[PDB]
């Protein structure tokens, strides 16, 4: 995946978030620290928060990331699309996990009710672990895919099943 | 707790895999043809066991004493879904699912290669997106989880231009 996509992946709360543009940051609602009143040196006052279940969008009044160009954010992707989940792990290692996306789903995973776009990992047969699959610290990592000449972001990592084979992307 | 990924090591014109502190496997064709040492050990002290595109090195001292010994097998049962553990010089880690087939001699871009055939499971096009193999990936290991045990069953020898078909070189 291109360097300009990896540059947008930002350590945040208990997981990650993604810069769509200089003013727009997206993340998984449950990774956001509950007491937080400041983000990138700005007060809540100065920020427009748009929350839909496990999807949260932050729109800043000023350019926090002026090095970046605005990208396309879509509301999930067609069934059958292959996405990469842009996961950073211990070492500056970069793990673009391949996932075949499916239908919008409602699930119970461990102790929680989760809603978003379901996918199946294409990394291995029994991806329950850090080497081939996701771990709880990956929450907020972006789902991206290439279309013709463009890259698109279409959601953020919200949950995985006990087996690790099924993941859920929260969508706008 | 050393990951599988720490066992994958840049070597020659591709990669290789540490099975144990003293055992290193790779694709025969990536090995330098001019050398007096590997990993700081003189060639006098290294046992080289070659079988077509599969080579095993057995060192007289512990090169990777941080590692436990893993199961090495001569390929796997037909239908096993293995993971090819690809490292790239970007720092990206690309585990790709491959459904394994029969041992054969296959014509791969006008060349005969003997090993275990496999088909990538990342679908349509495996190039333009991190979804398939490229020439510098040779030597990457084929692994799978069986009960509690990780199994390594060979090394990446060849892939078609098309994308779909790969060859895993195997021991004996
Ligand atoms: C039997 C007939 S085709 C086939 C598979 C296709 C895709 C699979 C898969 C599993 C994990 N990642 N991709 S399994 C098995």
């Amino acid at each position: 995946a291109p360097p300009t996509l990896w540059s947008r992946v930002t350590k945040f709360g208990s997981g990650w978030g993604f810069w769509v543009s200089p003013t727009v940051f997206i993340t998984t609602t449950h990774v956001i620290p509950t007491s937080a009143k400041e983000f990138f040196g700005e007060p809540l006052t100065s920020i427009a928060i748009h929350r839909a279940g496990e999807f949260t969008l932050f729109r800043f009044s000023k350019k926090i990331r002026p090095d970046l160009t605005g990208m396309i954010l879509e509301e999930g992707c067609p069934e059958g699309t292959v996405c990469s989940v842009l996961i950073k792990r211990d070492s500056g290692e970069l793990l673009p996990l391949a996932v075949r996306m499916g239908a919008i789903a409602s699930m119970r995973i461990q102790g929680r009710l989760v809603h978003g776009q379901s996918g199946m990992l294409l990394t291995g047969a029994n991806a329950k672990g850090m080497d081939l699959g996701t771990i709880p610290g990956d929450c907020g990592a972006p789902y991206v895919y290439k279309r013709a000449n463009d890259w698109v972001v279409c959601g953020v990592h919200a949950a995985a099943t006990k087996s690790g084979n099924t993941v859920v992307c929260a969508v706008q």
